[PDB]
């Protein structure tokens, strides 16, 4: 019964670019598997051109179509990059997002406070949205919409991806993590969300230091959990919850069921489309670096308590693994979108292989 296969999606060096990272997986409403990440092309300059590619699968993630490009950087000045994609499908309307960063002339720490779209000093947040299945795309610059404090100096969306919720007065809701460096400094996590499909997304209440990278999922109660890597470096986690569809969440702790080297993770219900309340609505899985001193070993934990439990844990990848994001698959499997330092691997595993 168990299953676990691995193909790469993306060799650095081959179809394009030298370097490939921050993967993004999702599952259309059709049934394909988009994998998206993003290309930096040859070149030394920082925050480089990158662009967002996209690979399809039609046939439930055993072969893969040709490198897409949904946002191509430019290579020539004025410089523009476009990095770190999460995908988001609205299961409701059937569109789907792309949110992804959009550099000029500085990244995350060289980002300085404004919204202003032509600003090159300003970290960008972008999405494209697709309402044919992910073959194209329209795009929109959104930083003004998601900075309700201006001294809000950068920000970038999660590369992974976000989630719609399913329970509550705000199901329907899209839900993308982002994380900001506020006015004071600090990393902060903050979810940017959308009540109206897509037409308009603004950011919720911002919570924590030290964050970092971070990712939300609906809970069996409809409560979003909020995990996050911790730039102050604990060795684990950082959690923190909402009972307000993730609008706001409330303190943050580590979770010491969770080591990481501070690193991305991913976290998602194991069975999206459960009932409220019920059993399967409470299972979790998660993936990320269980080393905590390097980004390596490379491990599933499920939980069956909606996060408060982590009974069973696997490596799936032993040597190097930085990013990784899973989804589930509609014939009950998980697809894992990951680096194991080569570029992009794709990787499908069942409960069994967990055992
Ligand atoms: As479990």
């Amino acid at each position: 019964e168990p299953l676990y296969t691995e193909q790469d999606l993306a060799v650095n060096g081959r179809e394009g670019f030298p370097n490939y990272s921050h993967p993004a997986l999702t599952v259309t409403p059709d049934g394909d598997l988009l994998a998206s990440y993003d290309g930096r092309p040859t070149g030394i300059a920082a925050p480089g051109p990158n662009s967002i590619l996209q690979r399809r699968s039609t046939d439930g993630g055993r072969t893969w179509g040709e490198q897409q490009v949904v946002s191509a950087g430019q290579t020539t000045a004025p410089i523009k990059g476009f990095s770190h994609p999460s995908y988001l499908v609205d299961r409701e309307t059937g569109t789907i997002f792309n949110f992804h960063v959009y550099s000029q002339r500085q990244g995350w720490e060289g980002s300085r406070p404004g919204t202003d779209p032509a600003d090159p000093n300003v970290l960008h947040a972008n999405v494209a949205t697709s309402t044919d299945g992910g073959l194209t795309w329209s795009h929109r610059t959104i930083t003004a919409d998601i900075t309700p404090d201006p001294g809000w100096r950068s920000r970038f969306a999660a590369s992974g991806e976000g989630i719609q919720l399913r329970y509550g007065p705000h199901a329907g809701r899209l839900i993308q993590q982002y994380a900001i460096i506020n006015a004071a400094g600090a990393i902060q996590a903050v979810s940017v969300y959308s009540d109206d499909h897509g037409r308009t997304w603004r950011a919720g209440e911002a919570v924590g230091v030290g964050m970092s990278h971070n990712k939300t999922v609906e809970l069996s109660d409809g409560r979003v959990l909020l995990n996050s890597a911790d730039s102050a470096r604990s060795g684990y986690r950082k959690v923190a919850v909402s009972t307000d569809g993730g609008h706001s969440y409330g303190p943050v702790t580590i979770d010491r069921d969770l080591p990481d080297p501070t690193n991305d993770a991913s976290i998602i219900r194991a069975f999206p489309d459960a009932p409220a309340g019920s059993a399967r609505a409470k299972v979790l899985l998660f993936s990320n670096a269980a080393s905590q001193t390097s980004r390596s070993q490379g491990t599933i934990r499920m939980s069956c308590d909606d996060g408060q439990t982590w009974p069973v844990s696997k490596v799936f990848q032993p040597g190097s693994m930085s990013y990784s994001t899973l989804t589930a698959l509609p014939d009950g499997t998980y697809g894992l979108l990951y680096e194991p330092g080569t570029g992009i691997r794709y990787a499908n595993f069942n409960l069994a292989w967990l055992g």
